[PDB]
């Protein structure tokens, strides 16, 4: 908050970049609050106390609303430091942004390295509004925001900034937007902080950081979501443990939006392993956040189950490009929610994957097979991946699944149902349409209506399709049909046959 101690004692928090690399995440920062704002070109005086000869903490100046992160690292020496605040190039900043920003501390050393905790004091800076979980209260900080927005009007050279520090995160937005958003929405910064922490917790659980080993343990970092000037770039961006969002998304940030846009960026930050294909695998994170909220996954949103995946995998003779590639892995995660953390754990701690596109694909098949104790070669080759003779040899040490796991789809959670009851009754009816197509519609009993995830269609003894919908059009009939319904745990019904 804006009435904090002038002398800060700094924890020796270790090098978060190095710790990151151990765990294959993308060089997370570990910025810690000061609550001070500065203008580019102003002088500040910083007093630093460390044991003689020991390494000193650093100051981070962060310019507001850059197309980049906006940070400059400022080195400090023991004793007095007369510092001129630096200035970012004008052309990097959203038009009309003051040359100004805020100070954080970075202290990337261990106790053993640094000795006694550094103490620092900063003179000549201005307090900007900020909430620090465990320190601040909502009433005061809202008052701080009211006061600072007024001060902004009087001195437009000051940075338009409000920060929320949680245990594990930083949310950086403008003060003017923050004040409006909290008031109009009847919300408080304490909630921004608590929700941010919940996101990191859920993310790290999903990724398999379960404290089972060093590469699976938490460490000292502060994940950062910050306002960036992204008008010309993509919608949002990622890197270095930072999510960037544009002006209009400040409310998403403060609300701790867990929709596709935000979580896709966090996903990029949580895996850099060059042994895998992170552009594919990082989508597992936003998909999960969709599922845990009951939201139809992007795979449903892009109509890919029906357009791409399900018709492809059914046949017996075996932005969106990326969802197709992730589909087989998502299906395994729909089938068993313990899959992904364990899969991530394998790639974090084992000499697997690497090499070409195709080599990494083959590694997924082997790793997923080990995790499940199932021979998943068929599963992956049904998605159109080329599984090699040796991979099949490797995986053939396990039994094949007895379920057609490639029929998994979002209905498995969206139904909020169970398995087929003993009373299951379903029927199919064919009509000839559009000239000479066979249009087969499906009806199911009321008790089982939310137990079904789709129907497999066979003709003259060959599987010709699977749809998660109530209708299938057979465009390729010149015939006896056989229909098998599938439930939320991918169990088949008895067949329904007609001629």
């Amino acid at each position: 908050g804006s009435h904090m101690a002038s002398v800060f004692e700094l924890q020796s928090r270790g090098n978060s970049i190095k710790e990151s690399q151990k765990r294959k995440v993308w060089n997370f920062q570990d910025w810690q609050p000061t609550g001070y704002a500065v203008k580019s070109g102003q002088v500040i005086t910083v007093y630093v106390d460390v044991e003689d000869g020991k390494p000193t903490p650093k100051l981070v100046f962060k310019q507001m609303d850059s197309q980049h992160n906006g940070d400059v690292t400022i080195s400090l020496s023991k004793g007095k430091n007369v510092i001129t605040i630096p200035e970012k190039p004008t052309n990097e900043l959203r038009p009309g942004t003051a040359k100004a920003g805020v100070l954080y501390t970075s202290n990337p050393y261990t106790s053993e390295e640094q000795g006694r905790k550094p103490k620092i004091r900063i003179e000549g800076a201005i307090n900007y509004p900020n909430y620090i979980k465990g320190i601040d209260n909502d009433e005061e900080v809202m008052n701080d925001l009211e006061e600072y927005v007024d001060l902004l009007k009087k001195d437009p050279q000051l940075p338009d900034v409000f920060d929320v520090f949680s245990d594990k995160t930083l949310v950086n937005v403008t003060a003017t937007y923050a004040l409006n958003w909290y008031k109009n929405n009847n919300k408080l910064p304490s909630e921004t902080a608590n929700k941010s922490d919940e996101v990191i917790k859920e993310t790290m659980k999903y990724w398999g950081f379960d404290e089972s080993s060093e590469v699976n343990s938490d460490f000292n970092f502060r994940y950062i979501s910050m306002l960036k000037w992204l008008d010309n770039g993509g919608f949002m961006n990622a890197g270095n443990g930072i999510t960037g969002f544009n002006k209009a998304e400040q409310g998403g940030a403060l609300g701790v939006d867990t929709g596709w846009g935000f979580m896709h960026e966090m996903g990029h930050n949580f895996d850099t392993n060059n042994r895998t294909i992170v552009e594919v695998t990082n989508n597992m994170l936003p998909l999960h956040f969709e599922r845990i909220k009951g939201v139809p996954s992007n795979i449903t949103r892009q109509n890919l189950w029906e357009r791409n995946i399900l018709p492809k995998v059914a046949l017996d003779d075996y932005d969106k490009s990326l969802l197709s590639h992730v589909a087989p892995l998502w299906q395994l995660q729909l089938y068993d929610k313990t899959f992904w953390p364990r899969f991530e754990q394998e790639f974090r701690s084992r000499d697997i994957g690497g090499g070409s596109w195709e080599n990494k694909h083959n590694a997924w098949v082997m790793a997923a097979s080990d995790v499940f104790k199932l021979d998943l070669s068929e599963h992956f080759e049904r998605h159109g991946m080329d599984v090699w003779k040796e991979t099949k040899e490797y995986t053939s040490k396990y039994p094949k699944p007895s379920n057609k796991l490639w029929y998994a789809n979002d209905k498995m959670y969206l139904n909020k149902g169970g398995v087929f009851t003993e009373n299951l009754k379903f029927e199919a009816e064919a009509k000839i349409v559009n000239g000479n197509d066979v249009s087969i519609s499906f009806d199911i009993d009321n008790e089982n209506k939310n137990n079904v995830i789709g129907y497999e269609i066979s003709r003259d003894g060959k599987t010709i399709g699977f749809t998660s919908t109530n209708n299938f059009v057979d465009h390729g009939a010149n015939h006896e049909y056989s229909i098998v319904a599938y439930d939320n745990e991918i169990n088949p019904s008895k067949p329904y046959n007609f001629k």
